[PDB]
């Protein structure tokens, strides 16, 4: 069918996978679904006051080769359980980092990272990953950059993040809204707080909004609200993790007339982009947190099998376990940061 | 279909009428479809600097009647052919205002203004108002909150723009990047520029972003860049038209390798929430355009046929053609505002 | 997508516009609908036994042309409404003819008789041409030869018709369980009677049949049953119409429990092929109708403007109002044979 | 979306998976594959004339449980491994028999056989079914209702067949010209051959039909003709299997212009609908077959584990291996009727 003054700037545009297709083909097993129910119900009592542990979203800055990711996933499983007690340890799983600029689109745009840009093959690649993490009983953390996406995963996602640069927008929040786990919202860029926590406000409320059916056509989704929101902090122009700070927030969210509860990400702009960094974050939250400190629910690392990070778009022999953006603490001080945290927690505790 | 851990927070979702379906009951006529072609036209050349005169993106805040909208448009299309010499002037045609807060979700989610949400009902409207206004000659502008709706009324749109708090959304801009018309993005909500400047230049890329084919399914779309994107000053917590911040912005998008044009909001941010200080940014605007100003190839005016605007809580039966969002200059004050612009721009020619 | 052992005597395979798509481009106007209301109460009143009226489904025996389809509507009207009190005249508006051999794949299939196999347009044109008839006031007559045509155009028919060929096929049956007007299946092909009697039954009560929504989804219907279905005597290898056989159908149709009443149609094998020996079985069956006949609710005849058939594939140009499949009688005859019918009715009734 | 006399005889329609999701859930595996390939490719040399060994079609009436289908299914397939160099076994996998009104309406339309009508796992099943049939070695038959089931599951079937009450039926003949498999069409009810040979050529000619995308949306086929159809000989008032019916058939067919060949079932009208005398229909037969007869080139018979057949509307546990549609003769018969067959075939070939 020919338009006129239609898809001047569209190379093309083809159907994909509808919802049910994943879904019937890599459906959640009894085990799946029960690590994505009680790590949302975990997740619901820590954010409730109920339950004095720790949520920690910790995991490769963004997923790319499978193997790796379920490898890490086997090793971050023992320490779940070995810190059972103290921490409810969650895989961050993500797929795609927004770039401004270039680069490689993520496994679900570009499953093979060299722009074949076989979409379908990424549904599958992801769905398939994130069902078998949560299988072997890992709860999984993803974040959800747009409408459609949540229809082919999130029954797999136990919590979510809206980022920084979407946290102000209104679809995003309807979204949130929506979703079926607890979401958390970023600061603004720049270090702003204001926008995070009017987010989680009209996360709670009731919205409309467009996505498509689990058939696959366009659809107008009416929310019921979600409570199960906080805020996220991730640093601005300097870093937002020092009790100074915390205390701010805490302010701004009674203000607002939401529990003073926060979540620290100790890599990215509290990082200051210095992976090493991550370590030093976790020394300031870990002291604020033994040392009775209750708003602190959470914390957000970015770590793999291997540290640092490589270049994917410089023609070079990608490394085994190495995150091929932001770069990302190693194996080794992502346990040791874990049993930290474990203690702190323990201290805390009383 | 019943599934595990699935759409919690989902009070409804049901089909929506498919784009065909919209294009196929409202086609464009050929007095439409020459408009939008045109109008598009010579927006890209106004955005090349290859024409002096200046695009005049004015029209109630938002629309919630037909009726009114049309008389409007009557009116609006007869000063266009007048001032045609001056001013490109092109009808402000927005159907919803994103609100944090509650409120009216629009013409299109909300139609009957009751909470019916007949959104079917809201596309066969918001379409055939947008035909009939094309087809009477008058270009009309729209803005895009979502990447679904582009599907049935952007072959409509002569002009769009990307919203404050969406301006850093890295879909939108990804969207951007794929309009057939020409984009204007706001200034962040604070006054922040850069986030303008990045979405331009990024809009200019090609990207991928999820939507739906024009059969209604859920799709993938492969962009080619959008280089008819341009900055919209709207303010932020204090005024960005004075020369003063124009001089700034022309800086910024020459040190982005960007051509040094901005577009300026009367109302907003720039006008306090204050619609008769609109015609006060007017005159600091007429002011610096008659001087010789050239970074400036449009404006933005929220305006109606009846200054102010009133409530649909109060209860009270609405008044015609008058807004029921932000307050607007009325008809009067409009087409005077207007006449003073094309002087500006004669000054600016002499 | 590629698949094994998939669709190897496929040379092609294109969506086609989704129901909606046509509805909303062709919405029924009120006199449409209306005409389709009263039509179908009134043959229901007939086939009910309250109306001595006659059912006469009257037309081209298949639709090429638009135009002389219009003109014969508008002729066909002006007698519907003069024989008003004694026939209750409905047009036959059929497509195509199915055959085994080669030949002209119809309005719809194919459009424009040039092998382009526009379908879309033939959707658009057919139910166009419906649309207009309707709301002319004459009722429309179809004949449903799958289950998914149903979905565009069952909602301009006053009568539907299940063919010789597909009269003992279980789909159709389930389908004619489900259409919304009254059904009439014909004897097969070799005269037989028992199957048209079956389907009738059949058609009774409620089935389930695979088809689409209205948005163009493969779907499962379940149907309600329907009791407005009759059947149709169109001959076998020697004519059907004479008292002779009426009696015996009428007799079967009580042994099976069902009202004794029946359609005669004049053309097809009642008419030996030869389309002026319509005028000859016109002539038997109003005698059995002037002589008390009830039985006889409706007649079928195949009529257009100019009388006899012309050839598609002969590359000639094509005559005006002329059927290009099987011969008709002429518009002279028609107004003949149907004030025949007219004053049969008389006779039986006062 | 309501419209005006629209689904008057509507109970319900539900979105139905389409096929793509059967396809993704239940890919062929490569054994599966190569079955279907190999069994398609045999059935084809057999019918061009260059392969001396018989088509069997043997299994039981209907399927109504997976369990014993597939305990079936190994009996026979050891069987065809025996007898191969005589017998091309092919297992009948049929999931519902046509009905006038009342009964079961098949695996797919009603897996549970409670009415509960849960479609969408018939699918599921009948399709896991033939897959694992397939994969074990064992080649499957299959009848085909309507135009939108094959999509779900022609790939699994390496030979088809349009039944007696469909023979005639345009729809399905277009369709058969479109099946990537061998298609058998039986004759007419009353015994009728001109229908099935009729059939056959017209199957052998490119048609169009509607039906569904892979994607599950409402589409035109345009098929490319099959040409390896043959006729199926079913018995009409009484059998058909005497050589002196086959004897008439074969010129039938060669009066039509097609090679002279017969598949011949031994149940149904040629056994009287007595599961009994299939043995005796196999002593004429393999009498025929015996003696030379090289038109007889496949039979089919109605056998499962247990002889007889059971009701559902009894109320008493089911027997395993027992039909509850048409009677079959249980396995001691059908590994002596096919001991049999073999040896005639391998008489003929000497
Ligand atoms: N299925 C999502 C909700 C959702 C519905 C529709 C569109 C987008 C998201 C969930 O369970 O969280
Ligand atoms: N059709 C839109 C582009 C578009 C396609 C697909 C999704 C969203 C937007 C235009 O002409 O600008
Ligand atoms: N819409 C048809 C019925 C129908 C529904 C679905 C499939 C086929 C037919 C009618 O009103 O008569
Ligand atoms: N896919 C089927 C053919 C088919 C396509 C579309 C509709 C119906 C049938 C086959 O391989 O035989
Ligand atoms: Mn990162
Ligand atoms: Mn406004
Ligand atoms: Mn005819
Ligand atoms: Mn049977």
């Amino acid at each position: 069918m020919n338009y006129q003054n239609d898809d001047l700037r569209i190379k093309e545009i083809k159907e994909l996978l509808p919802p049910v297709a994943l879904l019937e083909k890599f459906p959640a097993t009894e085990n799946a679904a029960n690590t994505v129910a009680h790590a949302r119900k975990a997740i619901h009592k820590i954010l409730k006051g109920n339950d004095d542990r720790l949520l920690v979203v910790i995991g490769p800055c963004s997923i790319h080769d499978p193997v790796a990711a379920k490898e890490y996933a086997t090793r971050l499983l023992a320490l779940r359980e070995e810190l059972k007690d103290e921490l409810e340890i969650v895989m961050r799983v993500y797929f795609e980092k927004p770039r401004t600029t270039v680069g490689w689109k993520g496994l679900i745009n570009d499953p093979h990272m060299d722009n074949s840009f076989q979409i379908n093959d990424g549904l599958r690649i992801a769905r398939k990953l994130l069902l078998d993490i949560n299988d072997s009983g890992l709860p999984a953390a993803g974040e959800f950059l747009d409408m459609i996406t949540p229809q082919y995963l999130a029954d797999l996602m136990s919590w979510g993040a809206i980022g920084a640069r979407t946290t102000e927008s209104q679809v995003h929040r309807e979204l949130a809204s929506g979703l079926s786990c607890p979401v958390g919202f970023k600061n603004g860029t720049d270090g702003t707080i204001k926008v995070a926590i009017d987010a989680i406000n009209a996360a709670g409320a009731p919205h409309c909004f467009l996505s498509v059916t689990k058939w696959g056509h366009s659809a107008i989704v009416n929310t019921s609200g979600n409570g199960d929101c906080h805020i996220i902090l991730r640093g601005g122009k300097e870093p937002n993790y020092s009790a100074k700070h915390v205390a701010e927030v805490k302010e701004g969210l009674n203000k607002a007339g939401l529990p003073a509860q926060v979540m620290i990400d100790f890599s990215h702009a509290n990082s200051s982009k210095q992976f090493k960094k991550q370590m030093d974050v976790c020394a300031d939250v870990c002291q604020q947190i033994a040392g009775g400190e209750k708003a602190i629910i959470g914390v957000m690392v970015e770590s793999h099998l291997v540290e640092g990070n490589q270049s994917l778009e410089s023609g070079e022999p990608l490394a085994y376990g190495k995150s091929i953006t932001d770069a990302c603490i190693g194996w080794e001080d992502t346990d040791a940061l874990l049993r930290q945290l474990a203690n702190a927690v323990k201290a805390r505790r009383g």
